[PDB]
C-alpha cells in the first residue's frame, strides 16, 4: 500500500513524468513537410507570446520590429524580457525550461552558444532529440488546406510519419465563407450563390477529398465569443448540412476552440487575437441534438471554464481538452484541472501544447505535467484518507487515460 | 488567550468537528414519513451526481441504464467510476468517506459486505447512525406540497421529528403557475384566469394555509439564470403580489437558489439539470425595494458568487449561505468560503449539505467542515499576528454562528 | 549566491520590504490641506467598509448610525465587530494591523489607549509618522474640483507637498454633464446647450486650467459596468472631442476605473456602490483608436480581470493596476497578481491603498505587500530550477518597477 | 552546470543511491556456508540490539526467553517493542525498512503474512535479493578460524563465491592467548610456555597458514577501552611480534575496532557488552611507529571521535572508517561524518553496516546513505556558494571513493 503522502507524490510524480504524452494539438509538423516545422532558440524567442510581451516594454516601434531579421528580433527580446527585466513570465520561463532540457545553462546567458547548439542539427535529429525529452509519442498537427504553402505540400505527396497526425483546421470555410466559397470554386466545387442541394454537396466533397488525403484525427475550428448554433449563416448551415454529417458518417469528432476575437490589434499579426466569454447554448444545442456526433472542446475566456465542465458532465459526445491559449498559465490550469476533476474524475483531457516552435514541446509539457501531479497527488490522498487502497498500476493507469488513453479512444481509433 | 498557530489550529479543527450543525438545505426527510427517505449503499451510488459521471464512462445505453434495477445499476457505478477508474472526483470520494465513516473498510471494496451492513438495520436506526456520525442536530427538508405522496402524508398529520424542519418548496407554484393554477382550482383555491384580487388572495390562501401546516423556517424557489423582478409574468406577480406580503407577516425568509437551468438533458433525468450565470438586478431589487423581508441566497455559477458577496455587503436583509451544487466541490468551496470571510467576517452561513441521501451527511460535512477549519486558521492566524488575541471561547462562538446560529437568528427562532 | 527558493524567500522578502512605495491611487491629501485629510483609530473605525459589515450585525439603524457621533459610531464597531464577533475580515484586519504597527498593542484591547496616542499628536506628525512605517515615498490623491470644498482649496492657492501628487478626478464632468454643465457656466465656461465648438472649446479650457492649477499626474473617473465607446452620449463626446485630444497635447493618461454601480442602497453613503461586470468593447476601442493616448485601467469585477490582462498583452499604451475595492481582499490580489505575472512579467502596477484614512497605508501595504512578496518568490523560484541566474540587485530592480517605476515611468514623470 | 540546492540535492541523492556498496565490515557468510548465514524477519527481530531492547520492557525472564523457541522470542519482541510501544528505535526502525524494502506491508503489521514470505525462498535466492535491493556489491565477511563451525567450512575447502570476502578475525588468539595457545597446540602450533623465538615462529605460521586460506582483506580484532601499546602482555606481544611482522610482509592492514567492555551482562549474550573511552595513546604510537603498516580503526566511544579524525590528519596509514554498533545511530552518525569531512575531505570510509542478518543490508545502508548525502548535499553546496563549479560526474566520484573505493585502495587489492 501508500502509506505516505510523500512516498504517494514520489509515485504520481515518476508516473506522470514516464507516461509517454499523445500531444493532441499543436502547430507543429513532421520534419519531411521542411521548414513550416520551426524550430531553435531564435524561433523560441520570436514566439508571438513574446512578440506581444516586448512590445510592452520596448521602444522599437511595431514596424520596426517587423522589419528586422529574425536574429535581431531575437535579440531584442532577449535583451528587453531576460537582461533589462527578469523573464518571470510563463513564456519567458519557458524558454529558460527548454533550454535546460537541451543540456544548455541558462546561467551564461550566452546566446551564441545556444544558437550554436542548433546551427549544428538536422531537422530529423532535433526532433528525434526533443521527443525523446519531452517525451511525446505522438504530435496532433494543425493543417489547414487553404494556406498555399501547406495546401502544395499535401498535394505534391508529402505525407507525415507515425508520429505526426493530421487535423483538418476548417477556419476559412467555416467563419470566412463569403470569400473561400470563390476558391473552392477555383479548385472544381462548384458551391452555387443558393444554398442547395449541389452547394451541399460539393462541400461534402471537399471535406471527404481532404479526409481521405489527410486522414484527420478530427475536423477542427476557433471560434468568436459570438459563437451561437443554430444559425442562418454561412457558418451554422455548413456546420448543420455539410461538417456534421460527413464527421458522423466517417465517425470523425469536431473540435471547437471557441472564444478567440481576432485581429484586435492587426499590427501584432498572430500576436493580435483577444479573448471573450461565450455563451453555452450554441455547444449545448449541437451536443444534445447531435448524439451521434463526437465534439472536443476547449475555450478560451476564464468565465467559461467552469460551466463548460458542467456540460461534461451533462453529455458524454463532450470531451473537453486543454488549458487553451490565454488559459496556457500556471494560475489557470491548476483552477481549471482542479475543477474538472472534481467533477469530472479523470474523464477528460487535461492538456495540449500548441507548440508553434519544436522544443516548446519540452516546457509546455514539463511545466503542465508537474501542476497535473500536484492535482492528482490531493485527489489520490483525499481518497486514501476516506480509506481507499490505490495501488501504483492504478495511478499509471489513470495517468495514461488523461494523457493519452482518453484522446484516442474518443477518436475511435 | 492562544499565541501560536499550533495550537490555534487545535482548537479551530476542535470547535469545528464539536460544533453541532443545523443544514438548513437538504433532501432528506424525518424517517417517519416513510420511504421518501432514501438511504444505504445502493442509493450513495446511484446519487445522480455518480449517474451523470458514469455515463461518461460506460457503453452502457442511458436507456438500458434506468431499465436496470437499483442494484443492478449500483454495481454498474460502482464497477465504472471506483474500479476501472479511481474515485478521485468529489461525488465518489464522498460515497468512500461514507462508508468509511459508518466503520466499513473501503480498503477492501467488499461491495457485498457493505451492503449487509444497511440490511441489517432499520431507518429509525441508521438516522440516529448517521447524524450521530455527522454530528448534525437540525435537518431542514424540502417540502414540496405539489408532490403527491408528499402532499398526502402532511394532509394525514404526519409531522416530523423535532430534528427535522419544514422548507415550503412553491417551484411549480412560480415556475409553472400555468400548468398548477388548475391543481390550486382542485384543491379549492379559486384561482381566475386573470390576475385580479380574487387570484392574489387565493394564492396568498394557498401559501398561508401550507405555512400553518408545516410551519416552515423559509419559503424556497429554484431559479433559471434568465430569473428578473420586477416582470410582468406570473413568478413576478405572484411574488409581488403574494409571496412578499404573505412571507413579512409571518416573517418568514424567501429563500432563492438562482442559477439552474433543467432538462437541457431530459433522458438523465435528475441529472440533466445545467447553469448559467444570473444577473444581480432582480435580487438588488428585491433587496432594497422591500427591506422588510428576508431574503436567503444561495447561486449556482461560479461566476456570480464575488458579485453575490459585494451584494450581501450592501444589504443586511440578505443572508447568502453554502455552495451549491455545482459549487458544492472543494476548490469552489475554498475560494468561495474565503472571498465571503474576507468581506463579510463571519455574517453568512457557508455550507449546507444538500443531501438526497441520508449517509451523505457524513461526507457532505466532513469535507466541508475540514475546508472550513483551514479558512478559519489562516484568518484567525493572520489576526493573531496583527497582535490580536483570541479565546478558545471566542472561536467556539464564531463556529456557532457560522454552523447554525446565524441561521436560526436570520429565519428569527 | 541565490541559489534555493529558501535563500529567494529571504532576498524578496527583504527587498519588498524595504522597496519605497508609490501609491498610485489614494483618497489622502497633503496635510496642509487640513481637515479633508482623514486620521486616527476613530477615523479607520468608521472607513465605509467597515461601515457595511457592521450594519450586517448590529440591529442599530442605519438613521441612527448616521446621527451619532464619531466616536459612538467608532465604539459600536469596535463592539460589534471585534468584541461580539473576532475581527477575521479584510477590514478589521487591517484596523488592528494599523495598531500594531503604530506600536499600539490590539492584545489589549484597549480603545482608550489607542485613541490617546493620536490625540496628543499632530496631522504633519502622523503624516511623517505614517509614511514612514508604511515605506510610502509618494501618495497620489485623488482631487475633485467639483467639491466646494477641494475646489476653494485649490482656488485659494493651496499647494502639497513633495509627497503628495494631485490626480484631476472627472466623474462630475464626464458622467453628469447634464447637471454639470450648469456648474461650468458659473465658473465662466460657456458651455452651450448643444454640443458644439464653442461647447467643446470650453470643456477644453476647463481641463487645461485644471491641468495647469493641479499639475495632475493623470486625469480619472470612475465608470459603471455599462461604459461604452464610441458612445453618443455626454460622457462619450466629452471624451472623444474633449479629454482625449488634451490628455494627448499634455501626454497626461486617462485613468478608468470601471465596474463601480453607484447608490444601490443611498442610505449608506459611500458604502453603497455595487459592482457589475462590464464589456472590454470599449476599451479596446480606446486603445487600437487612440495610440498616442495612454490608459491606466482598473476594474472592479473579478470576472473581468482576466481578460484585462490579455488586452494588456494587446496593447502597450494600457498599463493596469491595482486590486480595486471588492479586488482588495487576499484571495483576489493573489490569483490577480499571478494571472497579470504569468502574462505581462512586470510590466503592470499590482497595487494601490485607496486610502480614504492616513493610517490605512499601514496596513494596505503590509497586507498587499505579504502576497506580492510570495508570488514573486514563486516565479523567481521558477526561473532559478530552471537554470536562470537571479541576482538580488536584479530583484531590487523588479521590485522597484512594480511599487513605484512603472507608474512613474508611464505617466511621464 | 548546478544552478540550485534543490538539483544539487537530486544529484547527490540519486549518486549516492546508486552507487554499489563495499561493506567493509560485516558478520554475514556467502551463502554456500550454510545455516551460519543468518536471514528472515525471526531472525531480524532476534537480532542482539532487539534484545537487549525488549528486557527494558517484557515481565519475562532472560532465562525463560533464551528458552523460547526463535519464533516465539520474535513473537515476544514483536509485541513488546512495535505493538505494546511504537518501534522508533533505530534497530526497530530498521525491521520495518527491511520489510518495506523486501515489496511486505508494514501497515498490516500481520507477522505471519511476512514469515510466509521467506519460507518460499532459498538463501542463495535472498542473497541474490537482498544484494541487489541494498545495492551492495561487496561483502567483509567476519571470519574467526575458532569457531568450530566455520573453522569446518574453510578446512573443507569451501570458499566463498566473489561477492563475499573473508577478514581474518583474531579476537580469541589476541585477547585470551592463555586458553588459546592450548588450541594453538591440538592443530600442530607448537607454541611454548614461554615468549621464545619457537612461540613467535608457530604463532606467526598460524597467521600465515590462515592468510593464505582465506585471503583476506584485513586481519581484525576488537579491543577493550583499556587498550594499550606497548605492552608487557601475550597481546602486546603477539602483535609486536607476529601481526605486524606479518601483515607488512603481506601488506594486509590491521583493523582495530575499540572501545567494546565485553559482558558487562553474562546473561544477555551478545547483548551484553559495553562501551568504555579509550585513550589514543597505542594507536597513536602503532601509526608512527610501525608506518609500513596499514590500519583500519573505529571506535565504539563518542567521546573518542573527534580525536580519532584529528589522528587521522596525522598518520595517512590510518584509515577510519564506519559509524561502530552504539555510534550506529542518526544522531552520531550524523555528526561523525560531518566532522569527520569537515576534517578529512573525503579521506575516510563513512559507514560499514555490520549486518548479522542478510536483509539488515537493506535498512543499514538505506538509514546511513540519506544521512551521508545529506551531509554531502550541505558541503558541495557551501562550496557552490564559494564559486566553486561541481559536476555531477564529479559528485559521482566522490561517492565511490566513500562508499567503496576508498576501501579498495586501502587494502591495496
Ligand atoms: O499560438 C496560439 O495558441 C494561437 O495563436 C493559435 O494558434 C490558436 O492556438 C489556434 O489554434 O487557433
Ligand atoms: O441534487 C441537487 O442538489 C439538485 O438535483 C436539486 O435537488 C437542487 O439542489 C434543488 O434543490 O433545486
Ligand atoms: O473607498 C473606495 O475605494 C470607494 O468608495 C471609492 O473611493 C473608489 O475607490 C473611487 O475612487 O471611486
Ligand atoms: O553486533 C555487533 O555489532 C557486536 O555484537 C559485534 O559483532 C561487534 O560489531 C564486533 O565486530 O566485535
Ligand atoms: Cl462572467
Ligand atoms: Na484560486
Ligand atoms: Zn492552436
Ligand atoms: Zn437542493
Ligand atoms: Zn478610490
Ligand atoms: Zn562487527
Amino acid at each position: 500500500s501508500i502509506n505516505s503522502r510523500e512516498v504517494l507524490a514520489e509515485k504520481v510524480k515518476n508516473a506522470v513524468n514516464n507516461q509517454p504524452v499523445t500531444d493532441m494539438h499543436t502547430h507543429l509538423f513532421s520534419p519531411n513537410f521542411g521548414e513550416i516545422l520551426l524550430w531553435d532558440i531564435d524561433e523560441l524567442l520570436t514566439y508571438h507570446y513574446l512578440v506581444a510581451e516586448v512590445m510592452r516594454w520596448t521602444d522599437v516601434s511595431i514596424e520596426a520590429f517587423w522589419a528586422m531579421s529574425k536574429r535581431e528580433q531575437a535579440d531584442l527580446i532577449w535583451e528587453e524580457l531576460f537582461i533589462k527585466r527578469s523573464p518571470v513570465s510563463e513564456a519567458c520561463r519557458g524558454v529558460l525550461t527548454c533550454l535546460q532540457g537541451l543540456g544548455l545553462d541558462p546561467a551564461t546567458r550566452d546566446l551564441q552558444v545556444y544558437r550554436e547548439y542548433f546551427a549544428k542539427k538536422t531537422s530529423e535529429e532535433q526532433v528525434d532529440t526533443v521527443l525523446q525529452l519531452a517525451n511525446v509519442s505522438d504530435v496532433v498537427m494543425t493543417n489547414d488546406p487553404f494556406d498555399d504553402n501547406e495546401r502544395i505540400s499535401w498535394l505534391e505527396g508529402k505525407q507525415p510519419d507515425s508520429r505526426f497526425h493530421a487535423a483538418l483546421r476548417l477556419d476559412p470555410l467555416l467563419n470566412e465563407y463569403e470569400q473561400t466559397k470563390h476558391r473552392l470554386r477555383d479548385w472544381g466545387y462548384k458551391v452555387n450563390d443558393e444554398w442547395n442541394e449541389g452547394s451541399i454537396q460539393e462541400v461534402k466533397r471537399f471535406l471527404t477529398d481532404w479526409i481521405e488525403r489527410m486522414d484527420p484525427v478530427y475536423m477542427a475550428v476557433s471560434l468568436p465569443p459570438t459563437f451561437s448554433f443554430p444559425e442562418e449563416s454561412n457558418r451554422g448551415r455548413i456546420i448543420r448540412d455539410c461538417l456534421l454529417p460527413v464527421a458522423e458518417k466517417h465517425n470523425i469528432p469536431f473540435a471547437m476552440m471557441i472564444g478567440v476575437k481576432k485581429r484586435v490589434h492587426p499590427a501584432l499579426g498572430d500576436a493580435g487575437d483577444f479573448v471573450g466569454k461565450a455563451s453555452m447554448d450554441g455547444v449545448e444545442h449541437l451536443l444534445r441534438e447531435y448524439p451521434n456526433n463526437k465534439f472536443l472542446v476547449t475555450m478560451l475566456s476564464r468565465e467559461n471554464q467552469h460551466e463548460l465542465v458542467v456540460l461534461a458532465r451533462k453529455f458524454s459526445n463532450l470531451m473537453i481538452f486543454g488549458c487553451w491559449w490565454f488559459m496556457n498559465n500556471p494560475e489557470i490550469i491548476n483552477e481549471m484541472t482542479r475543477m474538472r476533476m472534481e467533477m469530472l474524475g479523470t474523464s477528460f483531457i487535461p492538456q495540449h501544447s500548441d507548440a508553434r516552435v519544436l522544443e516548446q514541446l519540452i516546457y509546455k509539457w514539463h511545466h503542465s505535467k508537474s501542476i497535473i501531479a500536484e492535482v492528482l497527488i490531493d485527489k489520490y490522498d483525499d481518497i486514501l484518507q476516506a480509506g481507499w487502497e490505490v495501488t501504483e498500476e492504478e495511478i499509471k493507469r489513470d495517468v495514461a487515460d488523461l494523457f493519452s488513453r482518453n484522446f484516442w479512444r474518443f477518436v475511435g481509433r
